[PDB]
């Protein structure tokens, strides 16, 4: 595989939601560092859909090749954009900030 | 709730689509200034889905807690990304612009 | 139509995914230069959905007016955000890059 071309593909189609560096930050999507040889939905600090959290497979060339071809087909129920916040604590904190920030 | 903590959440999951400050601009989503105590779909100058426009509830701790847990469940039909432009005149202006810029 | 207003509409609701200038880059969506008088899904260098690729209509005021009011109704199956990579080649390159970058 051509790593050089890979980078460019990532910048145009993935970077908007993903970071790859170690210690990288979470955005719309989880940080991808340490992806290979690891099971789906295990990036620390990120809240996945139950589907991505339980797909159960290990990310590698074969699995990635099939997933990236059609994510929704490989993992029915996965969501690429905001679909809500599960943790009650998280929602509470967000709402606290909102009651303050939107009340200038 | 924790205001600080909530800000990091907003920045990571909401900022790309929402502004909170008074007079702040609409983006993909409506500016959220004066959210609390206001009825759904009432931000001046933003075109909501008929669903969000007519949900008929008032934004507050409880209503927001349920909505943020699962947006589309609370307001079936709500759209997070471009789903079209209702106003005929707006589509006309936009098209006149494209007619100019894409042929230049 | 009012081009000046049209430019404002495009900046707020289209710019994030589309460029218009000749030689413009492809982002989430395809560069739109040369849109008028061309068949759907004909932008060089962009991988459209089979739906957008074969809608078979010519982009003109009449067609755009309908499309812009409700895209998915006009072209069912069309996707506005990442829905997968068709070409096995790109997937291999992307995966080769990830293999390196995510392993820092
Ligand atoms: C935002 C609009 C995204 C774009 C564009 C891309 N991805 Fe993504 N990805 C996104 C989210 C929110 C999620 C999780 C969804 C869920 O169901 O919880 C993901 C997840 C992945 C994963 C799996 C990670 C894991 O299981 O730990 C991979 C491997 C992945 N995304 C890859 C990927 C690539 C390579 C992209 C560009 C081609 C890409 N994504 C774009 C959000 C978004
Ligand atoms: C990203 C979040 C987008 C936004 C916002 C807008 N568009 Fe888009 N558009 C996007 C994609 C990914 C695609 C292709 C979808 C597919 O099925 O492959 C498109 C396509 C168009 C087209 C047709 C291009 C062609 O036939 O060659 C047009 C005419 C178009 N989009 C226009 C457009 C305008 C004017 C927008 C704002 C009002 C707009 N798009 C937003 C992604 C996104
Ligand atoms: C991307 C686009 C987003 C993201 C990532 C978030 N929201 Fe927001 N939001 C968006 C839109 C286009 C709409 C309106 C949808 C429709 O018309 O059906 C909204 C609306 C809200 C609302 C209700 C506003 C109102 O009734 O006046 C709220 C309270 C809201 N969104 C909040 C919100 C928060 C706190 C987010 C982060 C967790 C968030 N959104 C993300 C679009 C988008």
């Amino acid at each position: 595989g051509d790593v050089e071309k890979g980078k460019k593909i990532f910048v145009q189609k993935c970077a908007q939601c993903h970071t790859v560096e170690k210690g990288g930050k979470h955005k719309t999507g989880p940080n991808l560092h340490g992806l290979f040889g690891r099971k789906t939905g295990q990036a620390p600090g990120f809240t996945y859909t139950d589907a991505n959290k339980n797909k159960g497979i290990t990310w590698k060339e074969e699995t990635l090749m099939e997933y990236l071809e059609n994510p929704k087909k490989y993992i029915p129920g996965t969501k690429m954009i905001f679909a809500g916040i599960k943790k009650k604590t998280e929602r509470e904190d967000l709402i606290a900030y909102l009651k303050k920030a939107t009340n200038e």
